[PDB]
């Protein structure tokens, strides 16, 4: 399915089941997609599930402008407004979490039941005044030249630490080939303008927002979002969030850590 | 060029040449690309061919609902009516043999001149009280299994036994990386919705329905699809039919025996 | 982005940023993605850059019939007036060179500041009666044999003399993996019939229509289009054309030689 944003971008997404809405919202570098078996979970065990391509990515359209966490949280609103979406739950994985986090913000919670923050940049990421633990911004600017030299061998050699195959977890060749896959079919723009995004966008503001039931799920061993500086802090920060820590998990932890992952979101969702 | 499924769902198809109309239908993780080969011989030689990606599967959209024989093949009867065709000869590999027999017991067989049946699940795939001969449900069970654990991989490890690498075919590489490719871009859904749909799905009384001229083809080294229960079956249940066996032919002899094939279309239109 | 083009293909492109416009044609199994990062530092600059899937290639429709010069120049002239393009810059890579040069031929140059063609088929490819220094014609039947058997393997193989790795350019396997990727979204019959346009289409007339500021650029290690019989003849036949030929550079040399490209394109602009 598609729907036409505000200014013209056409965003694919995948509408599944029936029931009570959950809305997923992909990491970087990533589409859709990556939440096929969390979707097939829920939607076979009573819920409609909804995940998108973010502008730029996937199968969506890939405009030079808009690529900022307001338009993203204007497109997650646009969705929601196109499918008139009540009592939704909203997951957000890594870059993810921070849109659904500033759709909150930005447009309230009247049509939200819940959040799941997953491995997500929320409240920081990158370093600001007040914030020196956050990650240096040399470290984003290197993704950056790396990235407009060669994105196709970035997004290769980032399968390593993002599931922390180079610290003993187990991911197929398969896996790590759909990834790259789904990676280049992203716009070389969009890739670049959200580490811009994710890099400088401070979501401490927004947690204050943040009134509903929260879930955050991090691991420990994420090589990419480090769990001390963000879930840690956002789980803190939200008002009655609850936080579990998977134990040595990687960033990528939806899948080495699928089945774990599949049954906290029912539980969250029956509570 | 697409068109838009009585449920909403957009199907993916390709229209070429000009001529008496050849529709192709494809097996299960592959999409309308499969046929490209046998589109081109038959389009250089005088015929119309089309071909579709089947719903959840390649460019189609990926619906929730609708992934079984009876939707299938009104999909098929949708693309036939966008279309206008007449004097269709019919073509399903493997589990798409599957969807055009259930147009015809569906839909009659007026704009039918001939059907062909390649490598495919007919009459009937798994056991059944009458049909102890049948691939056992468990096998499919473990087929579902595994496509819920890791699709990718069961996927890439799928092609030895397709093309029956494994028994001393010859594939490249470059079609391998090919088959993998565009079995990603299905839905997971769509992909284990599949696997319930040819194991349990019965077309015995479809076949006594086939009152056209049909040619079935079958691989006798078939890993995937067992000649003696399927094709071999088929032959004789429906009237009229001719058989033609590809001696040591894997399930994939759409590209390890593409000039046969070629040839073998070519003389059946030509009868 | 899509337009339809007059035959009903629907064709993909990008139009990324704002100023003066740069329209880019790409190579042969290729698509816009070839150019995105020229786009990208082009845009970034005050530029507008525009980049097309050619029928048939990437994500556009793949039609049986048009598969030919006059039909691509007018898929380009129908996008110019589709978005009413004034001051156009053309850059037409490898194959691409010559459906540039058969717009203005065919539709003049009224829309079109300067003219950049980039290891260009220009003025002509293949032998001819008074032109035996061309490529032999079955050198390009044997492509074709080859691409009507296997051309996912015909791709995979085609990388090393595209890009030079025989011959002492260092390429990544990311981007040899994205080459193949995108190569495999085309029609074969696209790709087939591309052969036979770049192979026996003379552009020689052509060149006598150019009429505007032209910047040719060809590597002279060019393995697939040799710059001696090519490039070098067309900054010659084009009324006040500037030549630059990059030393020892391959066929794939926007990315071997992307920071230069970017840079002499940047220059021609602003000349
Ligand atoms: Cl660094
Ligand atoms: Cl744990
Ligand atoms: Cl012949
Ligand atoms: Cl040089
Ligand atoms: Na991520
Ligand atoms: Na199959
Ligand atoms: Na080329």
């Amino acid at each position: 399915s598609t729907f036409v944003a505000k200014d013209g971008t056409q965003i694919y997404f995948k509408d599944w089941g029936s029931g009570k809405p959950v809305l997923f919202s992909h990491g970087w570098i990533l589409d859709a997609d990556m939440w096929e078996y969390q979707m097939e979970y829920l939607s076979s065990r009573g819920y409609r599930t909804i995940a998108f391509d973010r502008r730029g990515f996937g199968r969506s359209d890939q405009p030079w402008t808009g690529n900022d966490y307001d338009t993203f949280a204007d497109d997650i609103a646009q969705l929601i407004e196109h499918l008139d979406l009540k009592e939704v739950t909203l997951v957000g994985f890594s870059m993810g979490g921070g849109d659904v986090a500033r759709y909150i913000a930005r447009h309230g919670s009247a049509r939200v039941a819940g959040l799941v923050l997953l491995g997500a940049v929320t409240p920081l990421f990158g370093q600001k005044p007040d914030y020196p633990q956050g990650v240096p911004l040399d470290v984003f600017a290197r993704f950056k030249t790396e990235l407009l030299k060669d994105r196709a061998q970035f997004i290769s050699d980032f399968n390593a630490p993002f599931y922390g195959i180079n610290k003993g977890q187990v991911v197929s060749q398969g896996v790590q080939t759909q990834t790259l896959q789904i990676a280049l079919l992203a716009s070389l723009k969009a890739t670049v303008d959200c580490v811009t995004a994710f890099a400088e966008t401070d979501f401490r503001p927004d947690m204050a927002k943040i009134d509903v039931p929260t879930l955050v799920i991090h691991g420990d061993g994420d090589q990419i979002v480090p769990f001390e500086t963000t879930g840690k802090v956002a789980a803190e920060l939200i008002k009655g969030a609850e936080l579990k820590v998977y134990k040595d998990a990687p960033h990528g932890f939806a899948v080495t850590h699928a089945q774990q992952l599949n049954e906290d979101l029912l539980a969250f969702l029956k509570r």
